Parts: C-alpha cells; structure tokens; sequence
C-alpha cells in the first residue's frame, strides 16, 4: 500500500508544448489535470499555440482531466482595453500580478466564457467524462481553495494593488489584504455558488532562478523535486511555501481530505524550447524521471476529479468522511457500507450537503454564525439545524435572522 | 380534482411592460414562467427597456420562474454584423424568421451568454430557487421540445432559408426541413447535453390580426381565449396550431407528461401602450379577467419548473411515470412509495435516467438502435441494456458498435 498520492497539475494550456508533455505522461503511465485558458485557441495568448486544438483533443483522448483556469488568465485586468495584443502587452509590462482582479462579477464570468470557447472549438467536449471544465477550476495567480464547507482558504497576498511582490517596497499584510485579493475571494465564492470546486497547490515545480537567461533550464531536477514532495507530504506546505504570494495562510492544517496527498503545480510552457529556454530538451526528461522514481518510492498518481473520492457502491465510509457525487459534496452522518439505493442526496439522512458554497441549500448542517444567501438577501443562522424544503430563511424567523443591506 | 393545469409563459422580456404584467399576475394569485432575453438589460433590444432590471428583480421577488430564451433572440443571424442597432435593423426588415439559425454551436452559445449577462446585472440571481435560466429554455420562433428521452419533437417549419410562410411559392416539408430548422434541431441537442429542458406551447395568445393600425388591441379576449384553451386541452395542440411555423408535427400525442395540461405562450410587449398599440389599457384587463374566469372554470395555474413533477417523499409512483430531481429526469422502474434515503440517482434501482440527452450517461435504459456520444465518437446501441460505470461504449463491443 502506497506512501501517498501525487496530483500533477499543469496550468496555462493548451499550447504547442502541451503535446509533448502529454505524450511523456502517457509513456510514464499516469494521468494528470490540466487547468486551461481557452484564449490560446483564439491565437491571442502570446504563445506558440497553433497546435492548441490538437493539444486539447489529445489531452482528452488520453484520459487526462481538463479544468477551468478562466478564459484569458485575467489579462483583461492587466490592460486598459482587452484585444488580440493584450497578452503581448501584459508580458511587456510584466504586470500580471498587479490589479489582477477588479470586478469580481466580470472576472468570474471569465470562467463561463472559458466554457463557451472550449465548446466552440471542440463541440463534442461534453461527451468526454474527463472533461471537468464546469466543475473544477483554479484561480490565476492564486493559491486558493474551495473544496468543502469546512475546507476553504484564500491566497491573502496572491495579487497586489501596487508593486510586484519582488519589487523593493512591496508590503504584504494578510490581515488587511489588497483590493485585488478581496476581489479574488469574491470570485471564489461566485464560482462555488455555480458548483465549482477550486484547488491550490502544495508545491510549485518552477525555475530555480527566474532572473537568468533561459530561466526554464533551472527547473528543479527530478530527485530533489521528489525530496520537496516528500517534505510536503502531511506538512501543510501551503502555509510555508515560498514566495509570499504563493502562500495559503489560513489553510486548515490537518484537514482529512488533504492527508497523504501532494498537489504539484507546473506550467506547460516550462517544457518548450523557446523564449524561456530549452524547456523541451532539458525538462521533458526530468518529468519522465520524476514519474519513474516517484512510483518506485511508493507514490501513486491520480487526478483532481478524485481528490475528493467519488461515491462508490460497496465501499465503507466512516462518520465524518467526505465524498463527491453527481457534482455535489457530501459528509457521512454515520459509518456504513454504501449500497445501490443509498446514494447521497438532498433528502438522505445518512449524508449532509457539504459544498463550499454560500447559497442556502437543502440538507446542509448549518452552524450558528453561518451566513447564507437567499432570494437576494443575506441571513444569519441563529440555530444549528439541517436545512429542508419548508425551512427557507424568509419563513423561519427562529432559525434565521435577516441582515440589513 | 382540477379540470386541468395552465402554464402561462411570457417570452421576450424583461422590458418595461413586464412590470405591470407581473403585478396583474400577483393580484390574480398566480405564478408564471418568463423566458428572457438579457440583451434588453444592455439596452439594445429595440424596446422600452430602461426598467428592465427592475422588472427582472420583480419577477424573481414575486416568485415567478425565470428561463432561458437566449441573449439576443438570434438577432445576430438577422443581420450581417451584430451591434447596438441590430434589433432595430431586424425589426425594420422583418426578416426574423429567415436564416434564424446558422451555426448551431454559436446559436447555442447565445443561451449561455444569456446566463452571463443575467448574472452580471443581478449578481445575487443564483440565490433565487425560482431562477431556472440554466435548466429551462425555449428556442426563439420554435415550438420545439426536449423533455424526456421519449418526449422530444422539433418545430420542423419554424424557420426558413428563403421565403416567409405567407409568401407565394412557400412550401413546408416536415420530412425535408430547411437548413435553419436543421440548425435549430442541433441547438436543441446541444442544450440538452448541457442539462437543459426545452418546451414549446399549446396555444399562442396573440393579436387576432397584425395588419390593423393598432394590432396589439386585437389580442383575443378572455372568454374566447378560454375557449381556445378548452379546445386545446387533451387534443394535441402542437400538431393543429396555426400558423404552420408554430406547428410541432411529430409531437407525441397522448404522452403522459402532456395530459391535462395547457401551455400558454404570449409576449410581455403585447401589454404596453406604445408602438404596437394600447397594450396596457386594452390587454391588462383581458389578462386579469382570464385568470379569474379560468380558476372559476376549474383550472389551476402552475409554472414550468413543475411541468415535470418534482420527486417528493411519501408519494406513490407507478412504473413508467416521470419525475424531476436535482435537474435530472427520471422514470420509475416499478410501482413504489418514495422514501427519504432512496432518491432517484445514477445508481438507484427504483429509477432510470431519462434525460432528453444524447451523450452517454449512467443508469439510462438504452434501447437497440439508440445512438450515444462518447469521447468524440458516436456509438450505436447494439444490445438493449441499462448503463453503468464499467460499461463504457469504447470497451464494450457487445453493447455498443462504433459508427
Ligand atoms: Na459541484
Ligand atoms: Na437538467
Ligand atoms: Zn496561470
Ligand atoms: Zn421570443
């Protein structure tokens, strides 16, 4: 039985480099998750991306999971007017992490636009079970988390209102986060109410040095990176990770769903021979080696659609354990062995709804102090209870108290 | 028992006229369904629409259901280049029904842009249980239907590639529909795979004559319209309705979910004092009276979120009866009484998935000849069976055969 589970996640695809990366994953006998920005398909993402559609098709046909990284990676907030050149413009200024989130509603809508463009270039995409663009997402620049009702946490210094995080004079106050960070929090919540889960990362496989020519060549080697993963295992990395803008300060250390698991973040473009260095030639062998020696050490590889285990007939669940079923998260009320007719639902007494959302819903175990949205108003939970059809916040003055607003 | 159930549906909102209509419903003690086009919120729908946001807010706060009629009512297909004036341009030419659907992928995407814009102007909209824009839709111009696996049917002469239905030389051939109609069928399928249901209508509450100086004034009066509804009840209206472009030729007459129900189609704009006539003054009284005399005649009013009854604990179901549960359609396998811990699902033994979709899914009772989509390929169902996790089409050569 294994040491733990590693989840390879690649951000910022689909681009040309993605193709060889995928092939390498297949040769290594592993699946992975790709959080995509569909603007590359439109050829305006300022990358070698003529093979974008090919790379999307390949990822899906190979059984890899596809999740939502938003349409334009929030570049519409890096410029005054978004257009075909905006990607190039933002790379010129290098202001990706400045004012990255502004209008949380418009920024949230970016993910829905991502859905549209993906289904535009590949009309059959929803026929792929491993297509999870409508369920799994990750916020650009941000190590934030919306997994369960009690497993959520934000990147409180992910983005800035002023200076870049490395510029001298940059200041990060977790207790008084930037307006950009606040906006990104709002984005998290909006996605959660739309049924999305969002995940951050435990370690980042990145250049050891971004300041040199050909920075991609400095990607940590396989063995040492495996060391970093070992240390990450059950060590609440998100709180200790560097740099400061990659931290998840209020991460619920020791939360069950996170035990024995390490989420690896990396980027497709780091594996291409191009403007960032000899990524393909130097780094593809590293990816191949890492997978080989990780399996050898007792690790298994899995994808983000399973990070929360999917409910399955015949398996025994303990009271308090979480599962994922038909897009909804549930928490076991009593220990038992699942059978055909006993699946989690809005009326099941064996399970309660534990989505990381804030809209009032059926069969949720609400605690005192909880706040839910309903029919355009906010309501404070005054009495702990399990919600039901008749007990809507606007008719239950004992359970809920309307707020001003 | 009631004589039947009427479902009032209002299309083409939200606009100024919507406000008073809603009030009339509220005064009448009834709920209704509103299929909206959000482009009015952007102020480019060529109507009195400065109170659009107020009207949407109101319909939701009043308990009315909101469904998806697409962002721009497909006006982007009525012009060469869609823009702020396109609504006006299309009303000028009157070419709405020509080339109405072209690229079905884009046209379907319109229904989704609609979601975005609605949530843009009302960020709290998803906190309304009665907001069903992502689940309930209706295609412009089209009396089409995606209800269950066995209850689907298209408006086969709804739109044209050439001539309008009144023009000389016009012919409608249900067996060889126009490219526009074909595209609209594809749109229906795409929405269904995204989890949508779509509904047509049984009668159309419209001007008796569009050719008079104030056509809105000719809206059928309460009594004669109530007669139309009496006639429509349990007599397969979609097949006999006029004009020809409002017909649903292959509508499943007698299908269980359609029994004792009449869906009324009308438009918000028909109840405004403006360019179409004295809609407010002349017609709002017709609406108010109709409700009164309808209830009196023994009808009850309900909304489209219940057209397929929602699964409820304690109720007894017969084998083959359909319910709606958490956005999915289900069919009872045997007669039973619903109980808390045994709800319809992808693993239930009491129910099978009966969504009107074409993508391969769990717990569907597949029949021989059926065609499903999976990982980019189409498969014929060679052996009838109930689907399950392990029996994916690409690994079960007995159950499925690639095309
Ligand atoms: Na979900
Ligand atoms: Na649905
Ligand atoms: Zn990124
Ligand atoms: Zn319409």
């Amino acid at each position: 039985t294994p040491k733990g589970t590693i989840y390879l996640t690649f951000d910022d695809g689909p681009v040309n480099a993605s193709v060889e990366v995928i092939k390498v994953l297949n040769q290594g006998g592993v699946k992975a998750t790709f959080y995509f920005n569909a603007w590359h398909l439109d050829g305006i993402g300022d990358e070698n991306e003529d093979r974008a559609l090919e790379a999307l098709k390949l990822a899906l046909d190979s059984g890899h999971i596809v999740g939502n990284h938003s349409y334009d990676h929030m570049i519409h907030n890096c410029v005054e007017e978004f257009g075909p050149t905006s990607g190039a413009d933002c790379n010129a200024t290098g202001n990706h992490q400045i004012h990255s989130y502004q209008d949380p509603v418009r920024d949230a809508a970016s993910f829905e636009q991502n859905l549209i463009t993906l289904e535009k270039y590949l009309p059959t995409i929803r026929s792929y079970p491993n297509y999870k663009g409508y369920e799994l997402a990750r916020l650009p620049y941000t190590n934030g988390w919306r997994v369960t009702k009690h497993f959520q946490a934000d990147g409180l210094c992910a983005t800035s209102d002023n200076l870049k995080p490395w510029e001298p004079g940059y200041v990060c106050d977790p207790a008084n986060p930037s307006n950009s960070v606040k906006a990104s929090i709002q984005v998290q919540n909006i996605l959660a109410n739309q049924g999305y889960q969002t995940h951050g990362w435990d370690v980042d496989w990145a250049p050891e040095n971004w300041g040199i020519p050909m920075p991609a060549n400095s990607l940590t080697e396989a063995v040492p990176f495996l060391a970093y993963v070992d240390k990450a295992l059950n060590s609440c990395s998100p709180t200790t990770i560097e740099p400061i803008n990659s931290k998840t300060q209020e991460f619920p250390c020791g939360t069950p769903l996170h035990a024995d698991k390490v989420i690896v973040l990396t980027h497709d473009f780091l594996f291409e021979d191009g403007k960032r260095g000899m990524g393909a030639t130097q780094n593809l062998p590293k990816l191949a080696e890492f997978i080989r020696i990780a399996k050898e050490a007792g690790y298994v590889f899995d994808t983000m659609d399973n990070y929360t285990p999917r409910w399955s007939v015949g398996k025994t669940y303990q009271a308090g354990e979480y599962v994922l079923y038909q897009g909804v998260v549930y928490k076991a009320v009593i220990s038992h062995t699942a059978q055909q007719d006993w699946a989690p639902s809005s009326t099941s007494s064996l399970w309660t709804n534990a989505d990381p959302a804030t809209n009032w819903t059926l069969n949720v175990s609400y605690e005192q102090g909880d706040i839910v949205n309903y029919k355009g108003k906010r309501y404070l939970v005054s009495v702990p209870h399990v919600s039901q059809q008749d007990w809507t916040p606007d008719t239950q003055n004992t359970l809920f108290t309307a707020l001003e607003l």
